[PDB]
């Protein structure tokens, strides 16, 4: 059934278990929005999408309008929302797929406007208020709820929701969080006060979630804690347990006497070279990977006594002690981006009830 | 039309030049083995190798069973050579889509027999030399030649150190191959294909050409280092990753930025938000990372996020949304000097281009194809 030499096994039985235990925390009016951009946070957005479905899930949020015409082009019907920036050559394809957009400036929603009206159908849009991360939105003052009043009245546009997102709501400390959240509260009360009706207000993230019960509005978002990891270390994890969905493996490619294995995978499937302590699970045995990585294949030495053949099982993260997070770590980045980093050659295997019920190449 | 608002820029003129400049560097009878493993280096494999093609190369060179497929079913009738491992669960695959197999060991050579024999057709295989260069590994390959259904067409070995000042160690390989190369020849055994350089081998070693020279990091306008003979070869790299300026807004002094707030500003600023992040591979560990808009150099500030990232304009430039950004392939901003920044290879940053990356492909200074790897 596997003929590829290295895959990212995803486990659909966790997915479920995690986000249960997210709905676990949630009231029963609270909608739930599944962030599943870039292809889910390398678990395959399609797929995760067809379990999101299926487990009912409100929305599904994505990055970029292709995400989200993707998600389309393989039967998804629940709502999308690109969570940030369409480029104007993308709202015709953005309207006609039913992708809801994120606007941050009058402008932008003119344009669409114009577009929807040419299309002769309206065009679903959040807005995004820029409330202390500085990176997309709108900022929180006068101005801006005047442009909101004037763009919700722009006939063929449904301006449904409207949210902002927080820099820093994983960390100890919440004072910046709930800064923006205030600064978000001016804008919603300035806007109920102007009677413009927005039906989905919603600013948490997983870090919100698990640590600001106050912060659910009329939905929140889940990404991290969805494929089973925390946002950090600092968030309050006896909230929410989680199993991680994915695995890396490999396969023993060659053995050689040190003893020393080679194994089919590089830094060309997103085993980065940059990682100063590379180790490997074998056997439930770590060893440490020498010598550089390179672009399809790293060399291991096994200085333990097993007994190990070609064709054995490597596990690169997400079992023991070999986690996304530790490489993380040693990388000085975040587990958010290994997850991202399994490349397109490494397909994606899934697993359910531990049969194997699908196996994605995104080569073929 | 570009729907997308980040995507990978190809230029096809610059490999045509590259593989006509290393071309020249080789006599009549040299083949030429594209390798265009990891998507050709993260430039797209199915379109460089309609490209290599069309240009004429005699191989094709991949890492993985299903990179060699991926080229068979889009149309790819050249030789393809697996450089790297292919499983047993692989064998059958592999034959049925001429896919050169590479083997290191007699009992792999009677396996890949067996299901060739099964299948009732020859699997074409290229022997690689560390088989030990010893009088046990000759026999070996005497015996595996002989096997029935299995043409044994070519053999090779790869340099560890090639792109670096000193080859000692290279001319060190060479020789346990010619060990291997001359008891063979004196043996029965013909092997069609005989080859071992590399990029950096092709520049700087030109007795090591054999049959069959095998071209990569060179193909896409890059050297393998800064130790190779560059003045030998006129290289244009094909890349360019680009965005489009998503938004645009003047914050005050004394604001953070990106998650964790860790960098904050220091007076009014322009600040650009580009929708590109480290899910498209611009990789968040960059600890001084850049980008060039309308010619000048700017520093991307704060943390890189998984879609984004947020630029200072401090240049009396005119940006409006929707203006072009580089992220690499021009100027000052290159896949070499981010690699320099991470500790890692131009080669990796190449390979780091994402899935959701579409690659555009220019020829003459027009677009004249998009592909998208996920519609
Ligand atoms: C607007 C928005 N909403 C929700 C989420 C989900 O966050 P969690 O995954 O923490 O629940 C993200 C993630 N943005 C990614 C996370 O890291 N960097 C980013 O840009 C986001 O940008
Ligand atoms: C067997 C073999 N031959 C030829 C090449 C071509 O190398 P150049 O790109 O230098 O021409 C490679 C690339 N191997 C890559 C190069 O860096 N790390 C690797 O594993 C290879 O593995």
């Amino acid at each position: 059934k596997i003929t590829v030499p290295t895959w990212a096994e995803i486990n659909l039985d966790n997915l479920r278990f995690n986000l249960n235990n997210i709905k676990n925390l949630l009231e029963e009016d609270i909608k739930i929005c599944g962030v599943i951009k870039a292809d889910a946070y390398g678990h395959g957005a399609v797929e995760v999408a067809k379990l999101l479905e299926k487990e009912k899930v409100d929305y599904l949020a994505v990055a970029r309008t292709a995400e989200g015409i993707e998600l389309r082009q393989n039967g998804i019907t629940l709502p999308i929302l690109n969570l940030g920036y369409t480029p104007d050559e993308a709202f015709e394809d953005s309207i006609k797929n039913k992708i809801t957009m994120t606007v941050y400036s009058l402008e932008t929603a003119q344009k669409i406007n114009e577009i929807a009206k040419s299309l002769g159908e309206k065009a679903c849009v959040h807005v995004k208020i820029d409330s202390g991360m500085t990176r997309i939105g709108f900022q929180p003052n006068e101005e801006s709820v005047q442009e909101i009043i004037e763009l919700n009245k722009l006939e063929y546009i449904d301006l449904e929701g409207m949210f902002t997102h927080f820099a820093t709501a994983d960390e100890v400390s919440k004072e910046y969080t709930y800064k923006q959240a205030n600064n978000y509260k001016f804008m919603s009360d300035k806007l109920d006060e102007a009677g413009v009706k927005i039906a989905i207000k919603h600013v948490s993230n997983s870090a919100a979630i698990m640590d600001c019960p106050d912060l659910r509005l009329n939905m929140v978002r889940a990404g991290i804690i969805l494929y089973g990891h925390y946002p950090s270390d600092d968030v309050f994890k006896d909230r929410l347990e989680l199993r991680p969905a994915m695995k890396l493996k490999s396969k023993i490619g060659h053995i050689k006497q040190e003893t020393i294995a080679t194994v089919p995978i590089g830094y060309a499937d997103g085993f980065t070279r940059i990682q100063k302590n590379p180790k490997v699970l074998i056997k439930g045995e770590v060893f440490d990977v020498v010598g550089r990585i390179c672009m399809d294949q790293i060399m291991v030495r096994i200085d333990k006594d097993i007994d190990i053949k070609v064709g054995d099982e490597v596990i690169l993260f997400g079992e023991g002690e070999v986690t996304a997070e530790r490489i993380a770590k040693d990388l000085g980045t975040i587990n958010y981006e290994v997850l991202c980093m399994i490349s397109r050659r490494v397909d994606r295997v899934y697993m359910e009830n531990n049969e194997l019920v699908q196996i994605n190449s995104y080569l073929l």
